[PDB]
């Protein structure tokens, strides 16, 4: 398949990304608590449902939530201010809460079943969100870094296999603050550092110019 791109909702961020986040790729956004990573996830879950003329892929979404941070009412607001029907947008997001890191790993295998089911339809899965990818692994493997890295590595390999095999954009969030961080090392296809700036602006930079945007009723925008 050719590489598809999903607009983020921000012209600035899209330019930094070469058009949007890519299918057949893992995009990792990392930054401190409150930097806006989950707002970007919510916005992408709407944008991907637009036609390509508007920066989408007519795609379905699968969302793995590790922190109980998915908000359907926020999806509704973004959809209504992106000219989409909110009920339809929500009906094309498959949602699951991961109870721990082992369940999170099983959910990725379960996602493949729904991906296969939708593959030849008019609304194939085009976006898989894992928010937050690292939170359970971090809490469960305190004092056991070597074992944590083994399990994360297999989890990321599973996500890569899905991105490439099924032409999906995988979007993952990672909280990194004071003294913290191996990030995801070099595993993601693309690492995006997100931070708060003056006056509530958000600033994004590729790791390995900068885009600036705001969180609004449209999700994010310039
Ligand atoms: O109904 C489902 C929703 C999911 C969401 C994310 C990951 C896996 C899922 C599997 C399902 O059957």
């Amino acid at each position: 398949a050719t590489i598809g791109r999903i607009s983020t909702g921000s012209k600035s961020l899209d330019k930094l990304l070469g058009g949007g986040i890519e299918t057949q790729a893992i995009t990792e956004v990392f930054g401190e608590f409150g930097s806006g990573k989950t707002q970007l996830a919510h916005t992408l879950a709407v944008m991907v449902q637009l036609p390509p003329e508007e920066g989408g892929l007519n795609g379905s979404v699968m969302w793995i939530d590790t922190e109980n941070t998915f908000r359907p009412e926020r999806i509704r607001e973004i959809a209504q201010n992106r000219g989409l029907d909110p009920d339809e947008v929500l009906k094309h997001i498959a949602y699951a809460r991961a109870f721990n890191s082992n369940h999170q790993m099983l959910l990725v295998q379960q996602a493949e079943d729904m991906i296969k089911e939708l593959l030849n339809t008019d609304r194939p899965v085009k976006l898989l969100i894992v928010d937050s990818l690292t939170s359970h692994f971090r809490s469960e493997y305190i004092g056991a870094l070597a074992e944590r890295q083994q399990k994360l590595a297999k989890h990321l390999a599973d996500l890569h296999r899905l991105a490439n095999l099924y032409d999906i954009a995988v979007f993952v969030t990672n909280q990194v603050q004071a003294n913290g961080g191996h990030i995801l090392a070099h595993s993601a296809t693309l690492r995006v550092y997100l931070r708060k700036g003056k006056g509530g602006k958000r600033i994004a930079r590729l790791i390995d110019g900068e885009a600036v945007f705001s969180i609004t009723e449209k999700g994010i925008e310039d």
